[PDB]
């Protein structure tokens, strides 16, 4: 996994805090590439071997649209994730300066994302929390995965040896968990309608009153506000993603070859659109020169 | 309602019930309790005793008061004589069709009760089902069903924004991925349990258990011997064996089954089991 018992500031120059556990810019002291470090605060009770595993999942990640993972310091009780350093930051940190993508600059995050997704589940991971605060951007308009699971089945495995009381869908929860890596497919689907309308479905809607419509019988799946502005690819794309039934779902990879993201024309040079967006946001000069 | 004074200074200590579940007499009153003792959060600690302490029904075991010394937790409930149904038919053997629909109806009143209380029971088995002196039914927890609504209770406080979650890891933040008519079915496995002695498929492998029920075209269990047992009982054991939640009857509903709403359900058919047990 390597977690070096080390101090992490021997190796790096912390920079700048980049966000909040707590996300810093940091400069490596012998090559000068900037890095990202994520400090996570460890309780004494924690345990070290489940900590390696976690940290483990992260390392055996070697696909372009995760974040590249460069090694781990448990300093303090508080452990330091080194990772690659995108630029640009979060796609949430961005669309709140340059407002709604455009179907394009979605339909590009989307095939970005769902490549990082195919990866992932291929692996038997699940992301668990796709939404635009964790999809990174690079200074090359390029897109990644933070890090996930991390801090995050052993209950479940003491009820296994005495299942014969359990009505069918308590079997289901017990075998399985309640929920597979299809969750990240609706929640992609939710991060489609997010880069357009600069919030998830129901965000006005407090946290709970969501939770208990969304597992009320006839809860209806979201949909994009406007119609004729976005294709009829995009109100597919968000009706399959947005499927109720997690059997009817369809995986990371019969998504990719869905109209939407499959389309040519597809690159980062939409996103380097966006970032140019990003460098210049108010006006231009006024008369005062 | 927990103390830091030890239980002892209240409480003789009597003979070990069940392990860890003692009989215990008061020492003021000579009132006989039973004590559950369980050897870490005080938070969900207080939450699961709020859970008992707030179950007040005449088909539920009565919370008295708990205990915390020596980091042992002395929970104080009401007692029962007789024990568990599962103590008893290790004795008796086989329950009557009348004692089962008794039974049944008990365990309902129970449930409709926890049920409107927005609790959810879990481990309705015949282990979990006491019998008093008087031949009173009376659903109690041996287990960990308040620690389950309580660790759910406090996940929920500490839930994350729920707009990117798909509908069903929403169901598993909210209420673990199930409903109360759990219990339902729970009880309809009970009922084959004290026909038979043991719940269905109870001679296979747990992990094979989990694995057929958890497949596509599983079939509800049914009672073994067909001829021994009324139309009316068959019918209750397949609607409480409903496999879709969504079509499965709710406690209120089942209580207007015929099997449990039939006159001549009492609890003098529970005595002539108790006598049978001193037999
Ligand atoms: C709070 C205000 N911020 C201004 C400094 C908003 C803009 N945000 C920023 O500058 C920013 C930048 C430039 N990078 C990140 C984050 C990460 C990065 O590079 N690699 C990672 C790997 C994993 C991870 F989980 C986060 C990051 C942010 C938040
Ligand atoms: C296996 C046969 N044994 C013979 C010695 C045990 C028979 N069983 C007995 O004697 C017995 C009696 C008389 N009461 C209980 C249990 C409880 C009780 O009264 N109130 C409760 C409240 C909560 C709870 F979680 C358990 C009990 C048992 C096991």
């Amino acid at each position: 996994p390597d977690i070096f018992n080390r101090d992490p500031r021997d190796h790096y120059d912390l920079l700048q805090r980049l966000g909040g556990g707590e996300v810093f810019k940091a400069r490596d002291k012998v090559s000068g590439d900037l890095v990202a470090l994520k400090m996570v605060k460890m309780e004494p009770d924690d345990d070290v071997s489940t900590l390696q595993k976690e940290i483990l999942i992260l390392k055996t990640c070697r696909h372009a649209n995760i974040v590249a993972y460069h090694g781990s310091y448990l300093w303090l009780q508080k452990l330091w994730i080194c990772m690659e350093f995108c630029g640009a930051g979060s796609l949430q940190d961005i669309y709140q300066v340059t407002g709604s993508l455009s179907e394009l600059q979605i339909s590009y995050v989307c095939r970005e994302v769902l490549q990082g997704l195919a990866y992932l589940h291929s692996q038997k991971k699940i992301h668990r929390d796709i939404k635009g605060a964790n999809i990174l951007i690079n200074d090359a308009g390029e897109v990644r995965l933070a890090d996930f699971g991390i801090s995050a089945l052993a209950r479940r495995l003491e009820f296994i040896g005495t299942p014969y009381w359990m009505a069918p869908e308590v079997a289901a929860v017990a075998l399985k968990g309640g929920y597979n890596e299809l969750c990240d497919i609706w929640s992609l689907g939710i991060t489609a309608i997010e880069l357009a309308e600069l919030q998830p479905p129901l965000f006005d809607v407090h946290p709970l009153r969501v939770l208990f419509l969304m597992t009320k019988s006839g809860y209806q799946p979201p949909r994009l506000k406007e119609k004729g502005k976005w294709s009829a690819a995009f109100h597919n794309f968000i009706k399959v993603t947005l499927t109720k039934s997690p059997k009817k779902r369809p995986s990371a990879t019969k998504m990719l070859s869905h109209q939407l993201v499959s389309q040519p024309g597809l690159n980062r040079g939409l996103i380097l659109d966006l970032l140019d967006k990003l460098k210049n946001p108010g006006k231009g000069p006024s008369i005062g020169d």
